[PDB]
């Protein structure tokens, strides 16, 4: 099966207990730009609110934030970067009552407290130079 074409957009509806599962491979192929970006938008429109934004800078940091009323808010930085150049990853973003639980390759790495209710998310975009196998939302 061919990798998904990026930028990859997916209409979604998230509730507590939903899980976004993103499988792919990152490569060290960018200059001053992240190797993976994931944005959760409140409308099917790139100017809308971003409830959750994650980007990967291989060997440096995982960055998380929101974009509310056009403004990037408090940046949350991790220096634990489980993603590796050319190796497959399994990224899970689980919607809890108070936070997203961010999980990579079976490790719990961060709890991002909700800033916009996740019930307002309508579209996920996964982009940058990722070789993307699948993006799906499970309800349960
Ligand atoms: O916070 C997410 C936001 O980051 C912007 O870049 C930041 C960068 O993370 C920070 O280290 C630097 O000091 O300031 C920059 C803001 O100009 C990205 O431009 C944006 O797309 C998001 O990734």
């Amino acid at each position: 099966m061919s990798f998904l074409t990026v930028p990859y957009k997916l209409p979604v509806s998230l509730s507590v207990g939903s899980c976004v599962i993103i499988k792919g491979t990152l490569i060290d192929s960018s200059i001053n730009e992240p190797q993976l970006q994931v944005d959760f938008y409140t409308e099917m429109n790139e100017d809308s609110e971003i409830a959750f934004h994650l980007n990967v800078h291989l060997g440096r940091r995982v960055v998380m934030n929101s974009r509310e009323f056009g403004i990037w808010m408090l940046e949350e930085n991790l220096h634990y970067v489980p993603f590796e150049d050319g190796k497959p990853f399994d990224l899970r973003i689980y919607v809890c009552l108070n936070e997203y639980e961010v999980k990579v390759n079976g490790e719990y790495i961060y709890a991002f407290v909700h800033r916009i209710p996740p019930s307002y998310v309508k579209m996920i975009q996964v982009w940058r130079d990722v070789s993307l196998d699948s993006v799906l939302v499970n309800n349960g």
